[PDB]
C-alpha cells in the first residue's frame, strides 16, 4: 500500500522524508508519500488542531499502549485542545511528537560583546528591555522582526500572556466574566514597546529575519525553539541561546509559554490504519524522537524529558518546576485573524483598535 502522509511543518520537511524513507527500507510493503483523508498526519498542536479533534477528523489514540509512555502535561494538552463543552469529550486525538517554547533566540557572541552573561538571560522586564537598550546603545540591533509573517507576530504576545495571563482567563473571558482589555492590553501593549527596539526594517519575512540573525546582524530574535534550526541551516557556528521572555518585574513568578508543537495522528477514516499504525510506531521510538529532538532543538514527549539543543539549558529550570502555559492563542478561533490584528497593532501602536477588534469578532 501507499500512504498520503500530511507534514506541516516547514522547518522539518528533510526530517520526515528521511525518516519515511528509512522507514520504507524496513517495511517493503508500505510506500509512503508525503505533502481523501491523509492517512498518517502532523499537526501543529493549536486550535484548529482540537476542531478538527472534535469533528472526527482524527483517530481516537485515547488508550493505545503507547500513551503511558508519554510526558502527561503534554498528553493532557493535546486532550484539552478538544473543542468541545463537554468535559467527557476531552479524548485524546493524537500523539504529542515534539514539544516547544515562546521567548527569544539570542546570539550569545553579541551578549558577550556588551559584557551580558550568556547563561543568566534577563530575569524581569525592566533587565530585559535595560538588554535591548544596552545593544542599541553599543551599535547593535537589538530585534529582528519579521513582520511580513504575520504568524510570528503571535509568539511575543504568546510569550507574554504566559506570565501575565492565567489560562482560567479565556473560560472568563468566554463567559464574559472578563474582556480583552483586561488581559490583553499589558501583552500588547509590552510587545509594541518590544518592536521599538527592532531598529532595522521590521516588515521582512521570517526566512529574511533567520538569515539576518544567523549572519549576526541582530542581538535576538524573539521566535520560538522552532525556529532553531532554520537558523542554524544558515549558519552552523552561529553560538545560539534560548530565553523565556520575562513579562514583568516579579521574577519570582516568571512562566515559560510550552506547547505541543507537533502532534503526530491518523485519519480516523485510512483504509490503511495498520500500516499507519506501523509507521507512527516506527516515528515515536525513543531513538527517532531524541533524533528528531536534535535535528529541530526540539523537546521529546517522552515522560524522561530529553531537550534536543543545549541552547535550551536556560530554560530546563521552567520545564523541571512546572512553571509552564499553553499559548493564549489557543484560545483564540482559528476564524479571527489574530495574525493581522497584531501586526497591524505593532507597526500601528494602536492598542485601542487591537482590542476592540478582538473583542468583538470573539463576541461573535
Ligand atoms: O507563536 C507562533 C505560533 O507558535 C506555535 O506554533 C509553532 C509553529 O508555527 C509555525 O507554523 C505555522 C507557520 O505558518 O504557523 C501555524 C501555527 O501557528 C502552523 O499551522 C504553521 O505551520 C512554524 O513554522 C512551525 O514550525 C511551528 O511549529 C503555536 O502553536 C501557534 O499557536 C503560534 O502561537
Amino acid at each position: 500500500v501507499t500512504l498520503d502522509f500530511f507534514q506541516f511543518k516547514a522547518e522539518a520537511a528533510d526530517w520526515f522524508k528521511q525518516a519515511a524513507q528509512e522507514f520504507e527500507k524496513e517495511n517493503p510493503d508500505i510506500r509512503i508519500n508525503i505533502n481523501r483523508v491523509p492517512d498518517v498526519i502532523t499537526f501543529n498542536g493549536d486550535y484548529s488542531f482540537g476542531t478538527f479533534a472534535a469533528s472526527g477528523v482524527f483517530h481516537d489514540f485515547t488508550d493505545d499502549p503507547l500513551v503511558s509512555e508519554l510526558n502527561e502535561g503534554m498528553v493532557n494538552i493535546a486532550k484539552n485542545l478538544v473543542q468541545t463543552s463537554d468535559p467527557a469529550k476531552k479524548r485524546l486525538y493524537g500523539l504529542p511528537f515534539a514539544g516547544n517554547a515562546s521567548g527569544y533566540i539570542y546570539n550569545k557572541d553579541l551578549f558577550r560583546k556588551v559584557g551580558l552573561d550568556p547563561d543568566n538571560p534577563p530575569q524581569t522586564w525592566d533587565e530585559f528591555i535595560a538588554m535591548l537598550k544596552k545593544f542599541r546603545d553599543a551599535g547593535i540591533n537589538p530585534v529582528q522582526a519579521t513582520l511580513a509573517d504575520a504568524w510570528t507576530t503571535q509568539a511575543p504576545l504568546a510569550s507574554l500572556a504566559g506570565t501575565l495571563v492565567p489560562e482560567s482567563e479565556y473560560a472568563a473571558l468566554k463567559s464574559g466574566d472578563t474582556t480583552f482589555k483586561q488581559i490583553w492590553t499589558e501583552p500588547i501593549e509590552k510587545e509594541i514597546e518590544l518592536f521599538k527596539y527592532a531598529d532595522s526594517e521590521k516588515g521582512v519575512t521570517y526566512q529574511q529575519g533567520t538569515q539576518n540573525f544567523a549572519k549576526g546582524t541582530a542581538a535576538i530574535i524573539p521566535l520560538g525553539t522552532y525556529a532553531i534550526p532554520q537558523i542554524t541551516m544558515v549558519n552552523k557556528d552561529i553560538d545560539l541561546g534560548f530565553a523565556q521572555m520575562p513579562a514583568t518585574n516579579d521574577a519570582s513568578k516568571q512562566i515559560l509559554t510550552a506547547g505541543d508543537d507537533v502532534i503526530l495522528t491518523m485519519g480516523a477514516n485510512s483504509r490503511h490504519k495498520e500500516q499507519s499504525m506501523r509507521f507512527i510506531r516506527f516515528l515515536m521510538s525513543k531513538k527517532q524522537l531524541e533524533n528528531y529532538a536534535d535535528a529541530q532543538s526540539a523537546i521529546t514527549p517522552l515522560k524522561e524529558t530529553y531537550f534536543g539543543n543545549k541552547a535550551l539549558e536556560p530554560v530546563r529550570p521552567f520545564f523541571e518546576s512546572n512553571r509552564v502555559a499553553d499559548f493564549c492563542d489557543h484560545y483564540i478561533p482559528s476564524s479571527i485573524n489574530i495574525g493581522g490584528y497584531l501586526q497591524s497593532a505593532i507597526m500601528s501602536g494602536n492598542v485601542n483598535q487591537f482590542i476592540d477588534s478582538m473583542q468583538n469578532e470573539w463576541n461573535k
